[PDB]
């Protein structure tokens, strides 16, 4: 399995646990989200950083647009 966590409609805590799960086998985890879930992706990354793995570093943040309608995307890479 890869190291990506797709942030969608589930409650923030579910993704916080999914990110912790990925961080058990990887030193890097990629959080991706689109549209209104972008703010939840940031909440998730901030929670990991603030409360669980305080030494965690944000290796990369990239924004873009996906698809007859455009939708904003964010990708946040967390690294130990």
């Amino acid at each position: 399995m890869d190291n990506v966590v797709l942030i969608g409609k589930k409650p923030v805590m579910n993704y916080v646990v999914a990110v912790l799960t990925q961080l058990t086998s990887n030193d890097e985890v990629i959080i991706k989200a689109r549209g209104k879930a972008i703010n939840k992706a940031v909440d998730v990354a901030e929670m990991i950083r603030n409360r669980f793995i305080k030494d965690i570093k944000i290796k990369k943040i990239e924004i873009g647009t996906d698809k007859e309608v455009n939708v904003s995307t964010i990708e946040i890479v967390l690294a130990k």
